C-alpha cells in the first residue's frame, strides 16, 4: 500500500495544499528549522512538565479525551517567542492557509497546542478532529471545503516504535466508517522540524508508543476558518507581548477583526464599521 | 393566505421555538415591556443620530449591503443599561435559545444591533441572513438544525405603510429559490417591544416605508451557537462595564469560555482547562 506524499517546504511549496486536498494527508519536510525547534522545546520545556492530567480534578474545562499519560500545553504566545514570531508568521503555513480557505475567507489559529506523550502512551482510538468542540462540522455537506486542516509538527523524532501518527490515505472523502480500521493506515515517519498535515475530515490516531523509553512530542496547529470559535483563548495574554507580534500574527490570536470572503463581506468582530485593531488603537511590532 | 402565528411571551413560551422550528417565523407579542423600549431607544437615541451611511468612506469595514437610508449601531453594551441587564439576561430569550441551540450547546450574541430606517427607506431585496459574514452556513446540509437566530424587536411600530418586515412562511425550509416572490410574504405587524423570531434560514426583507413620514426602528439580536464568530466584538468594552454584567450577560458577549454539547466536550476559548473568567478572575454583578 502507498506511503504518505512527502514534499518539500522550499520547492514544493504550491504542490503541498492540492496533495492533502487529494489525499487527505502531506508531509512537509523542514515546515520549521532545527533552530526553531530548538528554541520552541527550550520554551516550553517547563510549562509542558508542569501540565496536570488532561483530566485534572483542578480544572474548570477538563479534557476527558485524552489519555492520562498525554500533555497538552496551549496560549503558547505568551510562553514562546519561536512561536509567537517564527512560526505564526510563517510563510510556508500561510501559503498553505490562504490556499486551503480562501474559498471561505479569513483564517486563524483555533488551537496551537504542544502535546508530550510519556514512554508507553497507548495509540489513540482512529478519528477525525473537531467532534469535541465544534458538532457543527459534522453537520456540512460531505463535499463542503475543509474548516479546518491541522499541522503536527514533529519536535522530537516520529518513529514506528515510538508510536509516530497513523493516517488513512484517502479517507478525507469517506462518508461510510464501516472499513476504518487499523489495518488501512499507514505512518507518518519524521524528523524533528517535518509537519504531518491533514483535515479535519482526515482519519488519524496516534501511534502506539512501545520502547518505553522514548517522550514523543509535537506542536499541533489547528488552523481553521475566522468563522469558527478558536479551542483556546488569547483574551489574557498581556497587551504588550500582542503588541510586539505583527499585525498578522495578532489576527490569528483573535486580536483583530477578520474578513469572510463574501463579494460585500460585513466583516466578523467588528465595532460599529471599525475593526478592532483601530478602535483599541493596537499597536505591532512594539519590541519587549 | 395564513399569517405569522402570534405567541404570548407569558403564556406560550414553550411553543414559541416549535412554532418558529415549523413555520419558519413567529410574533412574540411583548417580548419587551414597554419600559425596557422606552429606556433602550433613550439609551442609543444619540448613537443612532450620530451614525455615518453604512458604506461611509472613513469605516474600516463599511456594510455596502444596507441602504444609505439605514442606520445601524451595534456593541449595545458599553451603550445602553437596559440591553446589557435586561435584555441580555431575558428569561425568554434564554428559554427560546436553549430550546433552539440544544443539539450543539452554548450560544451567544452574534450581533445585538440597532437599526433606524429613514422615511420613505425602500424595501429590502428578499434575502436569508449570515451570507455576507459567514459563508460556513451556506455549506450546511439543508436539514442541519439551525445556528442561528435573528430577533426583530420593534423599538417603534411596524405597519404594513411604514415598511413591516416581510416572511415567506415556511421558507426555512426551501432550498429552491425560484419562487421567491414578494407575492409570497405576510407581513409583521408589531407594536413597540413585540418581537419577529426568524431563523438564518427564513427568507424575509424589511419593508418599502410608504408613508414619507414615518422613522421605523427596530433591535436585531442574532442569537448563534458559540462555535461561530460574532459579527460584533466586545473586546474593546471596558471592565468595569463587564464586571457590572451576570455571568450569562459576560458568557454572551465573548467574555466567558464556552461549551459545545458533545458528551465529553473540551471546550471552546479555554485556557489549558481552565475557562477566561477563571484566569483572569473576572469579576460579576460589580455595580457601577
Ligand atoms: O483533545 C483533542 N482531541 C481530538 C480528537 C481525539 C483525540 C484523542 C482521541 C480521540 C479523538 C480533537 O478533536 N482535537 C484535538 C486537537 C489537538 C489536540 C488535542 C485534541
Ligand atoms: O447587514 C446585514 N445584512 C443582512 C442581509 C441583508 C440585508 C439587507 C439586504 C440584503 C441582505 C445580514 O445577513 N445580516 C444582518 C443582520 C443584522 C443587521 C444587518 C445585517
Ligand atoms: O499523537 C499524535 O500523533 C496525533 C494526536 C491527535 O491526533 C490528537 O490528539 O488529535
Ligand atoms: O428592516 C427589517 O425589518 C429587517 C432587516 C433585515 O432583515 C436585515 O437587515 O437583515
Ligand atoms: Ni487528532
Ligand atoms: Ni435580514
Amino acid at each position: 500500500k502507498s506511503q504518505i506524499p512527502r514534499l518539500s517546504a522550499i520547492n514544493d511549496l504550491h504542490k503541498i495544499w492540492p496533495t492533502v486536498e487529494e489525499h487527505g494527508a502531506a508531509i512537509i519536510e523542514s515546515f520549521l528549522s532545527l533552530d526553531i525547534v530548538r528554541r520552541l522545546n527550550e520554551e516550553v520545556d517547563p510549562f509542558v512538565k508542569i501540565e496536570p492530567i488532561p483530566a485534572a480534578k483542578t480544572k474548570d474545562h477538563p479534557n476527558h479525551v485524552l489519555s492520562t499519560t498525554t500533555r497538552l500545553v496551549n496560549v503558547l504566545a505568551p510562553i514562546s517567542k519561536a512561536y509567537r514570531e517564527d512560526v505564526l508568521n510563517s510563510k510556508v503555513l500561510h501559503r498553505i492557509c490562504s490556499d486551503a480557505f480562501h474559498v471561505y475567507g479569513d483564517y486563524w489559529v483555533l488551537m496551537g497546542a504542544v502535546m508530550e506523550l510519556a514512554p508507553s502512551n497507548p495509540a489513540q482510538p482512529l478519528h477525525r478532529d473537531m467532534r469535541f468542540s465544534h458538532p457543527i462540522v459534522e453537520y456540512l455537506k460531505p463535499d463542503a471545503p475543509a474548516t479546518s486542516i491541522n499541522f503536527l509538527v514533529a519536535l522530537s523524532p516520529f518513529t514506528a516504535e515510538n508510536g509516530a501518527t497513523h493516517v488513512i490515505l484517502g479517507s478525507h472523502k469517506w462518508q461510510n466508517l464501516s472499513n476504518v480500521s487499523m489495518d488501512a493506515t499507514v505512518r507518518a515517519l519524521m524528523n524533528p522540524g517535518d509537519a504531518l498535515l491533514i483535515t479535519d475530515s482526515t482519519i488519524h490516531c496516534g501511534g502506539a508508543e512501545t520502547t518505553g523509553t522514548e517522550t514523543r512530542r509535537l506542536l499541533t496547529i489547528t488552523m481553521g476558518i475566522s468563522q469558527l470559535t478558536p479551542l483556546e483563548s488569547n483574551l489574557a495574554v498581556p497587551r504588550p507581548v500582542i503588541e510586539s507580534l505583527t499585525p498578522l500574527a495578532q489576527r490569528l490570536l483573535g486580536w483583530a477583526s477578520q474578513r469572510s470572503a463574501a463579494p460585500r463581506d460585513i466583516g466578523l468582530l467588528t465595532i460599529r464599521g471599525n475593526s478592532i485593531e483601530k478602535t483599541m488603537n493596537l499597536k505591532a511590532e512594539q519590541p519587549l
